[PDB]
């Protein structure tokens, strides 16, 4: 039966390279054992060399991306007029099966436990948020698993309580004139300053914290001349 006669067998890919033409017998084509033949463009290029096992193909992908699996690789008997090792005809296949492990551990998600009690409201006046929480330990997840859903729920709470307004000091008033025009006399020269607790005034309705500290300041007046000695004659 005539066949397509190719001048080269690639071997790296099992392709029939360099077509010499068709309409010639297999015996004539394979006078040169370096040539090769196939039937039409259907494929399966067989070299004219004596039959010999090809190379083991690369390992197929593991049957599962999880835990232990199994992967194959093939090797084809290629040639003409004879047999490969195994009482094998040209064209047959030989397989090797191997235990593979893409990932050594398969994630199994867990289950939620009971909901924890609702925490109190996040604030004691005006409005805040209320939160309850649970654990992912019934059962606990294995590997990188995780329970389905959220581990905590939150929701708004209204305290029905007007917030108290706290007081803060207004700006400092002006300095008073000094108590004296000189230092060294009966009373040292002192300066005074005062401020109001009106920015903002506290409480309003519920009690508010009063303004912290003092509403006044005292200091010595510096830079004054010395008073004369009014106790004996100079
Ligand atoms: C390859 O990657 C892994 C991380 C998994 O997602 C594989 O899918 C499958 O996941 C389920 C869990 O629901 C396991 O029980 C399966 O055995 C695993 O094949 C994925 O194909
Ligand atoms: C809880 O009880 C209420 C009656 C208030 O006294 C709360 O104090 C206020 O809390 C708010 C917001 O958390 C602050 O802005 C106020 O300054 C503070 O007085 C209290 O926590
Ligand atoms: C204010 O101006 C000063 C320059 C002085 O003339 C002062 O007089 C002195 O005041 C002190 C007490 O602060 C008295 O002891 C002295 O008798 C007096 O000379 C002035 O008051
Ligand atoms: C397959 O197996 C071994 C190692 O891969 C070698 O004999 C040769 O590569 C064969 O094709
Ligand atoms: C399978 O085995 C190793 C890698 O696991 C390599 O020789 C090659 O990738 C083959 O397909
Ligand atoms: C936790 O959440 C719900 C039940 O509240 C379910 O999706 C499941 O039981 C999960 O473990
Ligand atoms: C928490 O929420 C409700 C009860 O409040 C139920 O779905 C279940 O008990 C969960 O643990
Ligand atoms: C919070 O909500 C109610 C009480 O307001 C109850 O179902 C339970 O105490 C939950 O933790
Ligand atoms: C006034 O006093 C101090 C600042 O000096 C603080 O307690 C606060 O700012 C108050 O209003
Ligand atoms: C009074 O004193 C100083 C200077 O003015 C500042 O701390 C602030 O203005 C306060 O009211
Ligand atoms: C008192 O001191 C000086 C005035 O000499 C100014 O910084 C300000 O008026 C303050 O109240």
């Amino acid at each position: 039966d005539p066949v397509l006669c190719f001048t080269q067998y690639e071997e790296s890919s099992g392709k029939c390279k360099g077509l010499l033409g068709g309409g010639v017998s297999v015996e004539d084509c394979c006078l040169n054992t370096a040539f090769a033949y196939q039937k039409r463009s259907g494929g399966l290029c067989q070299p004219c060399r004596s039959p010999r096992w090809s190379l083991w193909s690369t390992w197929a992908p593991c049957s599962v991306t999880c835990s232990e699996g199994s992967q194959l690789r093939y090797r084809r008997c290629v040639g003409w007029n004879g047999q490969c090792s195994g009482k094998v005809a040209p064209g047959t296949l030989e397989w090797q099966l191997q235990a593979c492990e893409d990932q050594q551990c398969c994630p199994e998600m867990g289950g939620w436990s009971g909901w924890g009690p609702w925490e109190p409201c996040s604030v004691t006046c005006s409005k805040g948020t209320r939160t309850r929480r649970r654990a992912c330990n019934h059962p606990a997840p294995k590997c990188g698993g995780h329970c389905p859903g959220q581990a905590q729920e939150s929701e708004a709470c209204d305290t029905q309580q007007v917030c108290p307004t706290h007081g803060a000091w207004a700006t400092w008033g002006p300095w008073t004139p000094c108590s004296a025009s000189c230092h060294g006399g009966p009373h040292e020269p002192k300066e005074t300053r005062s401020r109001k607790c009106s920015a903002p005034e506290p409480s309003q309705k519920p009690p508010g914290k009063p303004c912290p500290g003092l509403a006044y300041e005292q200091r010595r007046c510096t830079g004054l001349p010395p008073c004369p000695e009014n106790l004996y004659f100079q």
